[PDB]
């Protein structure tokens, strides 16, 4: 290993955001501190000088952004409430408003977060698991945090993926979230602006490891059209990818890359097929320097490639 | 799942102690507390009322005993020192003195612990990983806790298994310990009353997942004779067993039972091949009610069977 690598928690929560190919990746160090590693041309940071906050050891770590102007990072306090580390361009990092609502969740709750697409307003939808094991939406729409829709039961400790997009032939944002049911399927729930929440859960994978990590992204929103990608850790100890392409629907899955048993996963994307895209970046642990975070890359030039062997501070 | 199962930490550290078929199991709950579950003809406890202490979330949990008269449970504090919860008959549960020494270990250390075999005196050896990634022994022999032998480099965050037996043709205890080296190998180091620690690393398995759970037992000490079992979580997500049998040395290995990705493991034993045993019991997570601990059993009557499916408080 290396001294940097050793600072990184084994099975740390992982999250990432970006503006095109400007990248931020958050993880937890062995002491519980949440750090940010950074890529602008080259990889950097991720040290103890790069701490944005502290959270319970073993915390889930989620993030979403509007480019790199507005960033938000979600984790649990020791007392198992939802908190929020916020970055605003021209202000720097501070302690978000989420924490004051004291939203109490299961100790094993995971967390997903999205800024709603197609608006310049700041509209956040955060998802986590209550003590009754239901999935619960929390909204921020410019007058304070509140509970949104309850999307009902799931496997205790389930992974949670989420994404927002805006169809161009609609005048509101859509949302998809993914999670695990008691029978260990992975399913999607779905919100659209005319329909509201559809009542149905739609299987995307028949049987996955319990509490397996789930992460999602979307690109190329058009007219009733979208391209989605959901990733999870499978029984073979590799990340699997599951594709939605418009018209085909949920039409393929397969393996992508090897990970350590119980790795978390973060996904980001930019561009679309129209403009020599998309680009995809996946983050996870695969044993590099034992405990380092690693990167997998998809692009048009070279397709499916391992990226940065080990992220800062490794 | 069950409101009881949901209380056990996923990938919790696990230790076990016994006198014959009188069993204690220790584990961590989602809040950080170390809880005891018990088997006296039937299985009980493991509730919020059965808490012997707190530890850093994610802590290793190791345990050793002199039958059930003296029990010692070793974990790490939030500040990464070795700590100890003590039970002596007639006294109850207390914090032992190990905490007092403020032995700092790598945040990612595991722990192994043994009482030396074949003396009524309480003689304790703990093994942990120091921040320089060597395995350090710590001793208690009635005169306060101190450093013992240092045992060389190991993979940052190796599992450590330990056992102590006494050959009857000898005047004191033998020790064996097991851990993982940077090359991913699994190795044995050995101590013997007539030669001290042998210099040499013996390989017991060529390549295991990094930081795999390792746990170990011995039974049937006679004249220059012993039996030993070592257990680990292999790349196929099952506990594998490595077999030392008197006359053959190390000579067999294979799979035993499936476990969840990154499960910890504890092993206890009693009896012998000459008095109609031995008896073995593994504890681990295989996914029963998601997060419950399960058990596996070997006896002469029925050999290999799963046992208590979900341990209390499940
Ligand atoms: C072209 O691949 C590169 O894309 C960058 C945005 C960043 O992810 C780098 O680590 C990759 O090697
Ligand atoms: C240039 O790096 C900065 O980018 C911002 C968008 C945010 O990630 C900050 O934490 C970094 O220091
Ligand atoms: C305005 O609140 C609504 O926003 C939608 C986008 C969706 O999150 C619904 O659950 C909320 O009730
Ligand atoms: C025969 O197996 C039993 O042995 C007991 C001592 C204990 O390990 C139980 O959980 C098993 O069912
Ligand atoms: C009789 O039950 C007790 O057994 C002791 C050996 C110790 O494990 C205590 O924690 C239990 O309450
Ligand atoms: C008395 O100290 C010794 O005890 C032995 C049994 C063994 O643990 C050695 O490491 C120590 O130097
Ligand atoms: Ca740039």
């Amino acid at each position: 290993s290396t001294p940097g690598a050793q600072q990184v928690l084994f099975r740390t929560g992982i999250a990432a955001v970006n503006s095109t190919n400007h990248l931020r990746v958050y993880f937890q160090d062995v002491y519980g501190s949440i750090r940010e590693s950074l890529y602008e041309g080259s990889w950097a940071n991720g040290t103890e000088k790069n701490v944005i906050g502290n959270a319970k050891l073993g915390s889930p770590v989620a993030a979403t952004s509007k480019e790199l102007k507005h960033i938000r990072v979600y984790t649990l306090t020791e007392g198992n409430t939802l908190q929020e580390f916020a970055y605003d361009s021209g202000t720097g990092w501070y302690n978000g408003g989420l924490g004051g609502a004291k939203f109490q969740v299961a100790p094993y709750s995971c967390i997903a977060a999205v800024f709603l697409a197609g608006t310049d307003a700041l509209q956040l939808r955060i998802y986590a698991q209550k003590p009754d094991n239901t999935i619960q939406e929390y909204m921020w729409n410019g007058d304070g945090w509140k509970e949104g829709t309850n999307l009902g039961g799931a496997l205790p400790g389930t992974g949670i993926g989420a994404t927002s997009f805006r169809y161009t032939d609609y005048n509101g944002p859509s949302i998809r979230i993914w999670f695990q049911t008691d029978d260990l399927k992975l399913v999607q729930r779905a919100y659209d602006p005319h329909k509201g929440w559809y009542p149905d859960l739609v299987t995307i994978f028949d049987r996955a490891p319990p509490r397996t990590a789930i992460a999602a992204t979307s690109f190329g929103a058009g007219n009733s059209s979208i391209y989605m990608r959901i990733y999870f850790v499978n029984s073979d100890n590799t990340i699997w990818q599951v594709c939605w392409d418009h018209g085909k629907g949920y039409h393929d899955k397969g393996t992508i890359t090897p990970v350590i048993q119980g790795s978390e996963v973060a996904i980001i994307s930019w561009g679309s097929f129209a403009n020599n895209g998309p680009d995809l970046r996946l983050y996870f642990q695969n044993g590099t320097y034992i405990s380092a975070v690693s990167e997998w890359v998809w692009n048009r030039a070279h397709g499916s490639q391992l990226g940065r062997s080990a992220l800062p501070p490794a």
